[PDB]
């Protein structure tokens, strides 16, 4: 993994993920992103390497099973995704590619209804 936070002791990202509330015990370990509305990341190009696949992935939960979320990446494309949480953690993965290194920024956004639960978010490269 390139960039990851638990929500706990560890944020290697580049750039603050807005709207972060950590003041629960509620993560796959310690704490959890409680997410009400909006999460939102910009990871500069300088951060990332031109011309690569990477993953996006994350553990997500409701306990009362009635929200879902939408992620959005804008990265050489700007693809949308519905992501619906399970009583319980599990792992979700999407995909995104970057082009040339120049100075605009990569996009993560998961917005979600009503609330639901966040941990272990990473960035990771492929090939
Ligand atoms: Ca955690």
């Amino acid at each position: 993994p390139t960039y990851f936070t638990n929500f706990d002791d560890y944020n290697n990202y580049p750039s603050t993920w807005s709207n972060v509330n950590t003041t629960n015990q509620d993560g796959l370990q310690g704490s959890a992103n409680k997410l009400n509305g909006e999460t939102k990341i910009k990871i500069p190009m300088s951060e990332l390497k031109p011309y690569k696949r990477y993953v996006f992935s994350g553990y997500s939960k409701d306990p009362l099973t009635s929200n879902s979320i939408i992620v959005k990446i804008k990265a050489k494309e700007e693809k949308t995704d519905y992501l619906v949480p399970e009583q319980g953690y599990t792992k979700f993965s999407y995909e995104f590619e970057t082009t040339e290194k120049d100075s605009s920024n990569i996009e993560i956004t998961l917005i979600g209804s009503g609330t639901t639960y966040l941990d272990n978010l990473s960035i990771t490269e492929l090939n």
